[PDB]
């Protein structure tokens, strides 16, 4: 039993500028949690992030190929544009939980609407790098009951 | 320090309708497993459910007057509707995380809509019974780290 | 207890604002008529109004521990607004009819949205008290055919 | 006292189509139905059905010479399409009810706006064909009080 | 024969319905008029008014095979509508004129919109039985100057 | 009980002054009341009031006021302005004529404040005003209830 | 003045630039035309043009005091944005016809919205210098009856 | 009588227009090209052309009588307008393909809307009598595999 | 000079038209009770009407030199369409009230926008000339200690 | 190198997941049909598929710089999202068929808006592998006689 | 004049409100820095600013009767208000370049609308004063290369 | 590098070769151009083009890195696409200039939307590659007044 957990586009930069400005937290730090979480569970788990969405969606066709049975995904800034990643995602048939660090509902009135989150099986948002850990315990119990 | 964990309208009528067509789970039920998790960790956790409007904004003004530091909500059909619990929230401005037990993205187009998630820590939908400990574990970890 | 009669708010003010606007009629004597009308039929029928939307929340899950058939429900201004109140009737699952005296579409554009009409079995507008009858004369022969 | 029933295009149909599924009523059954009723007040009843617009319009001028006191028309689909229907009825004056087999509200979001429920007397839908005996019945009255 | 005058459905109805209530003029006295007007100018005149849209449609393709310069048509309510007869226009590429005898705009927001408007050579409204004859007028001038 | 003026307040309003009076002010809602009945007082017009967190109470006091003989209602309806049609169907029901007023200005504040069930049909509008919108409101109506 | 003929904005430069846009017709010779015909029929007709707003509200309040009857106005650019022209008129409760040289329909969207056209008698556009004139024919007849 | 092919209005005057400028192929010649494509593959074809939408719907209904398998249909105008099309395609079930001459997408915004095409199997924009070939293509594949 | 009232355009019209229909108030009433009122609290009052919206801007302009500590204004119809005044009362940041004699949102739904309001101290819409009292009396308080 | 057929994202998976769910046929055997058939006309194919944007606009313009003369797009997801894409066939000014497999219309809102299709010679979509066939035909034709 | 620089409403307000808040530069300086910048190139140059929309309107068409070759606008507020502007600069048919101070996408959503935009050669906003003396740059090479 | 200078997708096909233009203006001109223009005021300047959005994006947060002060954009159809890109360069909080050649309010609405527009420093359209010279200018000054 396989969770890929995949990062979106900007992601990269958690915690690079003046970590004082946004916090010290970063996506490797984030990651390892995970993994650290999932190795107590006896479940791989494997990670990705990038800035483009082909290897994002070639990501997904793999995740296909390899047995995943569950992902996690943070499409940051795709959620609001990509229809490509709702229709890989939709194509390889692999259940997804939708993740956000910050909360979406607060910003901007364009990013109030998703490509993702109604094909989603839920969506966490606003709850900092612990949303990515609440979404790999809901993925533990219903892999392994 | 006290969590307040409010009920919307209709919750009430979880698990009773033919347990085989949305589930066994009862909110009886949820609100056991929470305050479990909670007297586990030390926190006084109080519960709330009601089918009236007014008595749910009652309920949020008593809160200030008890010191409740973070409320956990599950407006359900209120978090499109009501501006007068949004009024509530934040006129006591106690912090809170929404919760939706569905993914309210995947039903009808009036359900994207809430008064309450831009003012929201964050939100978790469609992850059933388990997005309220997930809030309570946030909620906890922010009162005692 | 076998069909239930729900009037929304203001319903009461029915016959009592200058017999000069809308009549006569009060909301007593339309619920003289369904009765007399259902005890023909030898069916039990119950009537309920309130302006408050907890309190019809409440009289619908009520309807459900006492084996309801169907409801006639007269939502008046809640169909525009509550859905807790379409969640409350698609939570205990028993049928409706929706009733209004007068012809919404005649009036302001604001009341030509219902959060119930789409979940009804059928919608009578603009026929006066005559709708609750026509309602209760087609629920009647479903029930008993 | 005349009593006029307009049929709109493809009702004509109705019970033809695999009766196991869409029923068996037709609409000879229903127009057999408001003529035994109508015969029962001693009220002359016409009816009509045509899938063309402009003999639908016509049989409106027409009734206009004859003395229709009113007019229960379901113009199925015309009812989101026609101008040309709203301004015959509203040009010969005679007082209308609108009725509607299917519950409209519960199909596609074209299907929910009408050229003719603001100027009708009221309107039933979803009722099937029993909603054209109310109809009938309101009529009858408001005719012969 | 060079100018054709096409009045679309219930413009039958003018003079009709109480001569007191919206006037005693019938479309019979515009037309003579209209006749009149073309005559002192040596221009043939045709006239023509359907309820039925495909009569209309007819009507203008048969106007390409008789030569017709330009059409001065009232298609009332089809002018909301009726794409089929813009597209009869544009197809037999005769110019037109459109005329109303009452001022659109100042009557329910569905009759601000036009499918011909943007393709004539201009719109007259509001103006009674004159706007045709000014249309006339143009027409005249245009075709002999 | 009869009461020439009736003074509303909708949801929240009870919260006034009690949250760090430093944070939006010392004002209360007694103070608003208290002010409002020594102004009514003074004109000899009996003035009653009434604030509830519940829309089926107000409701429920609305037709009160129409056995109670209220010749006007000044209504702050706070967020049931946005939200509640039964509110307007109550008002337009007992016909009884009121002027809607706010503390706060509601078209400085988001969007979906900018849109009122009640407005429309009010005699008219008072907004940002603070405390003495009521007043104004009152004063208003003490003039057209006594010339 | 019995009628009061008023130009908008820019309507100054017709015939200024090229002997070809909007051809060799000016604002000069339009009046001229309309002053013979008004004579013709014994009507006292004056004239305004501005391109400054300011000047025709003042010139239509003016108009009050002088007894005129009709206004024909082209306010050109401001039909489509001024509030303060549209409360002019209503407020000295002249009538007015409403006239375009161009068709406005067959132009950018902006200029299908007019803040006049429905409280206009009526509207005459895209039939040039002519429209001027039949609106004055109109206002003669209607004047002197 | 196993396919029926149903040309809207104004499809009639393909061809008639100064067809060295405005195209030389008319309704004729794409009805004789697919009765000889239709004939090659032993399939009987019918056809049928009307300005009329209550023709065209009696045609669909007498479509079912005769035991059509499919009907490919180049609704014209119609597509925009006609839910009565619609209706009378899905009350009869027979499958369809919708076919245009023109590319609708590169034209007015009105014309991106369909009445039809969200039931059509699918649809074919842009390639001329082509367009009707390839449809009859698809359709005698499906029908005798 | 302390206090500026600024009324805008049609507003001199109050009283001229038939006083019995829109009352015998004139716009010179009005400016005589401020002055009194102002007068009685040692304030000094200036006003100005225009028709003309630079007249406005300059106004508004000249009272920053004049040391105005607020302004009452009623910008009548150029509430709906000023920018520019929106952006001479920020770009002098001089306080302001704005005031309605009528209730703007009864009227129709283009009144219900205002490019002033969100900037205003408050807005008295529909009480009459009693609004001007009472922004000033709210002026005369906050001004004077 | 005459024609170039350009698959977007996704539709490497065609035939993959469960041959029994959404069928059998892979994108190459879809290439290979239209090899063949190109071959047939002795004209010369090419294929491109690619989940990455950029590789598909790269792609592009070899096209222009290879002598492309008409490219065969299915652009999947893209055309729901692509301005680049767009963009670059307007660039290399190489005209364009858009194919798709499935029926567009009949899916999600969100689907029926393409950046594409306006600037199409036309468009196939829902007759599955057989439209990019036709589509190939119809390039054939246009090429060579 | 060869060149004519316009300013909108309120822009003669630069520097004037505590210079510290805003800046302080004022309108003097620029046209200063401008007419300095066109005396290098021996261009003449003229400068306009007024509150009055119809002052702006007047000056453009006496730019036209002074041989002006290009102007240089800020419109200020007139930008997202003024058709009269627009329809004055088309009108003399003199080319413009639109500049704008702030950056106005930043701020309210109406001002991100403007009736100049699409009909400017191009337009400049965010980059302050030197905004003007780009757009000068521009103007100068296009009039003298 | 100082000052990166960006140029998106299909920006590579300027010139010759021609995106449909009666012009020679190639990219590497204008970079050639920028590259001097630095040079002469001693500033380094980089450039880069590409096809890919994550190469862009890339491209932004090695920029970061690098020390860069101020991003000079042409983000071409990203512009009304991309949000990745516009959390890019919020995410490193480097200050940008956005740069069009051609003056996008002219064409398609859908060109007048911008996810970069409002948190740009500034924007030029329309100006051709003089657009880039001017961004460049105005940073120069800036980074070194």
């Amino acid at each position: 039993s396989t969770i890929l957990v995949i990062h979106g586009p900007n992601l990269n930069l958690l915690g690079k500028r003046e970590p004082e400005v946004y916090g010290h937290l970063t996506l490797d730090n984030i990651n390892r949690q995970l993994i650290a979480q999932a190795e107590q569970a006896s479940i791989t788990l494997d990670t990705f992030q990038s800035n483009w969405e082909g290897a994002i969606v070639d990501r997904i066709h793999q995740a296909q190929t390899e047995g995943v049975k569950l992902i996690i995904i943070n499409p940051a800034a795709l959620t609001h544009t990509s229809v490509a990643l709702r229709d890989a995602l939709l194509g390889v048939a692999i259940p997804f939980i939708e993740v956000h660090l910050s909360n979406v509902h607060a910003r901007e009135a364009f990013r109030h609407h998703s490509y993702l989150s109604d094909k989603a099986i839920g969506v966490i948002c606003g709850l900092g790098a612990k949303g990515y850990s609440f979404a790999l315990d809901y993925a533990i119990e219903k892999i392994q009951p």
